């Protein structure tokens, strides 16, 4: 249905999830702005984080539209998934769809033989 795994070849969405990322980083102001070519990396980052299989990006779809996703890496050294990104379109809040998207995520980290997703 609407939750599904993203697939490296969804460069549209890869590129609104980097676009997305980047931003929220940026807005910390940590010594840290978002920069066309920080987006563009970023781009090149994800696309090769999903060419492996360390990582699992989840989204939530409707009629072509990213309404939200959350992206986890397992590390071999700690054996165990962080969370990289998770995000939720404004308007779509409150809904449940983060929550859905945790326990997804967590299940996956399961099947990786994972201790645990990251804290928050």
């Amino acid at each position: 249905h609407h939750m599904r795994t993203l697939n490296k070849d969804e460069h549209n969405y890869i590129k609104q999830i980097a676009n997305i990322h980047e931003t929220l980083l940026s807005q910390v102001e940590s010594n840290y702005k978002c920069t066309k070519l920080s987006i563009a990396l970023r781009y090149e980052m994800i696309c090769s984080r999903l060419e492996h299989t360390n990582d699992k990006i989840y989204i939530y779809e409707n009629e072509g539209q990213l309404i939200a996703f959350i992206w986890g890496h397992f590390s071999n050294e700690k054996s165990m998934v962080n969370i990289e990104l998770l995000y939720v379109e404004p308007q779509f809040r409150k809904l449940g769809i983060a929550t859905q998207l945790k326990i997804a995520l967590e299940k996956w980290a399961k099947t990786m033989n994972a201790k645990r997703i990251s804290n928050t």
